[PDB]
């Protein structure tokens, strides 16, 4: 429980001392989530996925993928943004996007299922701007605290001593810009891959090419986005 644990329990050792500045931001984020069950409110993803991305080495992190908040729909958000269950099916329809996308740009066959934990293991953070939302009520949790949170870790992936590129998909994930202003970062920005906006420049954005090129034009290893 966010509200009653700590970071150095919540999440990876280098994320927690990322996350000091926001140690209160969390808890209180916890106290938040408690109060919406109180009023008969229910959130996404469960409570102990909230902070998944966060359970990922920080030192690791080569690529940052941002979207909006998480998946609405009960049984499809796992604390990884756009990420699903290996059994989900179908697919929802930004992650569809996603994966079309995927095969447009990097050659590969459409991935088998939609669990994204792979780039998660291979130095790819998957976050969101924000970490919770009320099941079917997309955006329901903006302005409630995470951004503060989201913020913070952004800013500490940003002073490593270390490359990152960052991919920011969408409107709120574009906040993010202007702490991304680094030396040792650089930001790829477009329309967000859901229906509501993928015609607007999410298809044809080649991201994950761009990634890799510019990973490899700071001396970075490019990351092995093939999925299974
Ligand atoms: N539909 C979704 N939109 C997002 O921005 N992130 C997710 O994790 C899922
Ligand atoms: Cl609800």
């Amino acid at each position: 429980s966010m509200t009653a644990r700590p970071l150095s329990e919540l999440v990876e050792r280098g994320w927690a001392a990322a996350l000091e500045p926001v140690a209160d931001q969390v808890a209180h984020m916890g106290q938040f989530l408690r109060a919406e069950i109180a009023a008969g409110r229910r959130y996404l993803p469960a409570g102990s996925n909230v902070l998944r991305a966060f359970t990922f080495p920080f030192d690791n992190v080569r690529v940052l993928i941002v979207g909006q908040d998480p998946y609405p729909t009960p049984g499809h958000a796992v604390g990884l943004s756009f990420s699903v269950a290996p059994d989900v099916r179908p697919w929802p329809r930004s992650l569809a996007n996603i994966f079309d996308e995927y095969t447009a740009d990097l050659g590969y066959p459409l991935p088998s299922n939609g669990d994204l934990t792979p780039w998660a293991q291979r130095g790819v953070l998957l976050l969101n701007r924000v970490l919770t939302v009320r099941p079917s009520n997309p955006a329901s949790h903006r302005g409630k605290g995470w951004e503060a949170v989201t913020e913070c870790a952004i800013r500490a992936l940003a002073a490593r001593a270390a490359p990152l590129v960052a991919i920011l998909w969408g409107r709120d994930a574009s906040t993010l810009k202007p702490m991304l202003a680094a030396g040792n970062c650089v930001a790829i920005e477009s329309p967000h891959p859901s229906p509501l906006s993928a015609s607007r420049g999410f298809f044809g954005s080649r991201p994950f090419s761009r990634a890799n090129e510019l990973l490899v034009g700071m001396g970075a290893e490019p990351i092995d986005w093939r999925l299974p």
